[PDB]
């Protein structure tokens, strides 16, 4: 019951002093549950999905690109870089940097990949090329996570991100090999156990990318793969009014459960 689910999302939002942006889409029927679907939210590290999709797209035209070694420096290292800091001095391949940024939310890896592509504007241009007129990447890590009230930098809408996740992981925005690699990376994410993954039935597989930012911002985007039915896209953006808010996992899990029940 889409209308019942949307009411429950409104009730969930009433429990905290912030905003919930949500879209769930059953890709077979197009059944769609949304809350604040056309409002902008700070996407934080969920942008790393669009970044790596852009890298994969480049690799379709440069066969050796994913195996190229990037010999980055200690001076490139910034906070929340659990893979790149361990391997500095040996370097990492482009594929390994994508895996790190997607599965561990590695910030240095994202900056290296942004630089490889030519800057944050190339990620925005990639989004436009797949039909997303809304996503905008304005800054690099870590400043893209400031999540300031009313700031449109480094934002998208839940609706635009739902369409982009659909086209990238389920549809044909990427070639088959690139779609499979993006899925494989996101299926292996390590940072989302308490978010979308905590709100779905035990037999659903999940490909997701989380984000956490200032103003208690807590996001998760991805696709659930139930057995014997089509994939379901889940987009969850949350951001709080208190600059001193502590980011939570439980609102995302609760919003996910609402939609999972509706799509039972
Ligand atoms: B990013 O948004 O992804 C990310 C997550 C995530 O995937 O949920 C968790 C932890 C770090 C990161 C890196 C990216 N975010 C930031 O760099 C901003 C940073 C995240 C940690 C917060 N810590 C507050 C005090 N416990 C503050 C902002």
């Amino acid at each position: 019951n889409v209308a019942a689910a949307e009411r429950q999302l409104r009730e969930l939002e009433s429990t905290f002093d912030g905003r919930l942006g949500f879209v769930a889409l059953d890709t077979a029927t197009g059944a769609r549950i949304a809350h604040r679907g056309d409002e902008r939210f700070p996407f934080c590290s969920t942008s790393k999905m669009m970044l790596c999709a852009a890298v994969l797209a480049r690799s379709a035209g440069e066969p050796a690109l994913l195996q190229r070694r990037i010999a980055y420096a200690k001076g490139d290292l910034i906070r929340y870089s659990p893979i790149t800091e361990q391997h500095v001095g040996a370097g990492m391949s482009v594929a390994e940097l994508c895996a790190a940024t997607l599965q561990y939310s590695d910030n240095t890896a994202a900056n290296l990949l942004i630089a490889l592509l030519g800057g944050p504007q190339t990620v925005t241009a990639y989004a436009r090329s797949i039909g997303d007129a809304t996503f905008r990447l304005d800054r690099r890590e870590p400043e893209l996570n400031t999540a300031l009230p009313g700031d449109e930098r480094d934002t998208t809408t839940p609706a635009a991100m739902a369409a982009s996740v659909h086209r990238l992981l389920v549809g044909d925005a990427l070639g088959a090999a690139q779609r499979a690699q993006l899925n494989a990376w996101m299926l292996g994410n390590k940072t989302g156990d308490a978010r979308i993954r905590a709100g779905v039935p035990a037999d659903w597989r999940v490909a997701d990318k989380t984000g956490t930012g200032d103003y208690g911002t807590a996001n998760d985007i991805g696709v659930a793969y139930p057995p014997n039915r089509a994939p379901i896209v889940f987009i969850v953006y949350t951001t709080m009014r208190n600059p001193n808010a502590q980011a939570r996992d439980d609102v995302i899990a609760s919003a996910t459960r609402i939609a999972a029940r509706a799509f039972a």
